[PDB]
């Protein structure tokens, strides 16, 4: 379950990091090459839009991974919860047996109020 | 005076800005190209040192310009100070003339205490 989902989240962080590094490299290549001749308006404006789009995508990937890590941590407790439930089920069944026993004792004690029945009640 | 010094400070800001933009571009080109093969240790370590040196130089240029602007502003007031001094000198000379006149009046009033001398005193 979470063993693979988390490995994929780590792969995502690796890829969004590489994207950030490359987007930053183009950000700078753009500033240095385009300031040489501002008349190349389409090239500088298109590349700046590209850089902003990548920066947003990187930030979104970070947030998405941050949320999915909370889902993953909830998932990783599956076996601990399963064992807690098995214990709760066994406890419920034992409580039921004790209740049925007490009911039978109550009926026996009222029908035949022997001292032994009072001892069994306690 | 300050007319040229300030133009040079502006030229400095232009050149340190161009340096910053280029140093940043190499910072990124270095990260993206060197992470491809970390075994090229000398190239990545030398270029990172280059980037740190340039970043420091840019910060120093900013501080130096900030101080020189204070010297320049002090320099630009040369004519206002010169005129204030011309006024102060004329005032001092007038005060001296008034003092010498008063001394002569005092001598005349004591030697010949005519009412006119008292009027001149006041």
């Amino acid at each position: 379950g979470s063993e693979v989902e988390i490995l994929k989240a780590l792969l995502e962080l690796k890829k969004s990091t590489a994207e950030l590094k490359r987007a930053t490299a183009s950000l700078r290549a753009i500033t240095e090459e385009l300031k040489k001749n501002p008349s190349e308006d389409a090239l500088v404006e298109h590349n700046r839009a590209i850089v902003e789009h990548n920066a947003i995508i990187v930030e979104n990937n970070r947030i998405i991974a941050a949320v999915l890590m909370l889902i993953v941590v909830a998932v990783g407790m599956t076996q601990e919860i399963k064992k807690a439930l098995e214990e709760l089920v066994a406890s419920t069944a034992e409580l039921k047996r004790a209740t049925a026993s007490l009911r039978a004792i109550t009926e026996e004690l009222k029908k035949n109020p022997s001292e032994d029945a009072l001892v069994e009640h306690n």
